[PDB]
């Protein structure tokens, strides 16, 4: 006899490690809640949610789409709307790509503009902690960030078409270098874009900025790049003549990770090129 009740549940019953239960607790959560329900998004974005953590990526994509029916315009209350995190999710699953994952990449990056200049109007009135609203900014802040940058990724693979293209991208990495300064990823965003720009040099002092706000910091530390950003950035390393980098990059990742197959490779190719370099200087 409580609709937000059982959703609190399953939203407990995911981060309790029992998928299964949580997608029970949550399906039938929505069907107390009706099609037309006033939380009906919230209920079918964490289906979508626990769908994705399962592994149905064809239930999943539908739920999120389902969520965004009910509220297209992404102005509803996250509480009964779900946020845009619906329009970010069915960006990434989208199977097509392209300009089809651009639009909904868009669709959420707005709506986490507006979320967080609200937050920031919030601050102004200042309730009793503010402490608690910084940091939902900060978070705010990075899942936008996060999505300028997968924007560009797609822009410097699927499309490349238009010279529409290329000036998204400049201005992409605009916003993302003011918004996410300390996040290493924007900064090989920036490098990885002034490569195709084949603005070289550029790409060297982005990549040397990245390196150098995580290659201290332990792999205790949160601020680490998750592996597969930093086989990307090896990946730019060795494109840009930065073999010597690359080298202490891939020496981390084999220590974490002593099943990785590109790494090796990569490790490999990149001592390879080095050595095709000290082969120039005598001859």
């Amino acid at each position: 006899i409580n609709p937000k009740e059982l959703l609190d549940r399953a939203t407990t019953l995911l981060e309790e490690g029992d998928i299964e239960t949580a997608a029970k607790v949550a399906r039938t959560a929505y069907e107390h809640i009706g099609e037309n329900g006033r939380h009906a998004g919230a209920a079918l974005t964490l289906l979508g949610q626990i769908h994705v953590e399962l592994g149905d990526i064809d239930a999943a994509r539908n739920y999120y789409a389902a969520a965004v029916k009910v509220d297209e315009d992404g102005s509803l209350p996250e509480e009964l709307g779900g946020g845009p995190e619906k329009f970010l999710w069915l960006a990434q699953l989208s199977e097509e790509g392209g300009h089809d994952s651009v639009a909904w990449f868009e669709r959420g990056a707005t709506v986490l503009r507006a979320q967080i200049q609200s937050l920031m109007d919030s601050l102004e009135q200042r309730p009793l902690s503010r402490g608690q609203v910084e940091a939902a900014i900060a978070d705010k802040r990075r899942r936008l960030a996060e999505t300028l940058c997968a924007v560009v990724e797609v822009y410097m693979t699927d499309l490349s078409w238009e010279d529409d293209a290329e000036q998204r991208c400049e201005a992409l990495i605009t916003e993302a270098t003011m918004i996410a300064p300390e996040w290493p990823e924007t900064w090989q965003t920036v490098a990885n874009v002034r490569i195709s720009q084949e603005r070289t040099e550029e790409a060297r002092e982005a990549l040397r900025r990245s390196l150098g706000l995580w290659t201290h910091l332990p792999p205790e530390d949160p601020g680490v790049p998750p592996f597969p950003s930093r086989v990307s950035l090896v990946r730019l390393l060795i494109e840009v003549d930065m073999e010597e980098e690359a080298l202490e990059v891939t020496e981390r990742l084999i220590a974490e990770d002593d099943l990785s197959v590109e790494v090796w490779y990569l490790g490999g190719y990149a001592r390879y090129r080095l050595g095709e370099k000290e082969r120039e200087a005598s001859g």
